[PDB]
RNA sequence: UUUUUUUUUUUUUUUUUUUUGCGCCGACC
């Protein structure tokens, strides 16, 4: 941003990264309203359902 | 030549508007 020289010396590499199959697409669930179990008529489980 | 039964009136149409449970395994914080 500044275009300066930083003042310490930055220690840079090159490291085998892997990227997990934990993903936030597959872990964002939101819900309001919807279905409801039978027995309790309770909120489901699962973001599936 | 012979006894021991009783008797009367007041309630209406062809018909109508969303898979629970059981157990197992792996994994995240």
């Amino acid at each position: 941003i500044t275009g300066r020289r930083l003042e310490a010396d930055i220690f840079i590499g090159v490291i085998y990264y892997q990227r997990l199959h934990h993903m936030v697409a597959d872990k964002m669930h939101a819900r309001s309203r919807g279905p409801v179990q039978v027995l309790t008529k309770q909120p489901t489980e699962g973001r599936a359902r």
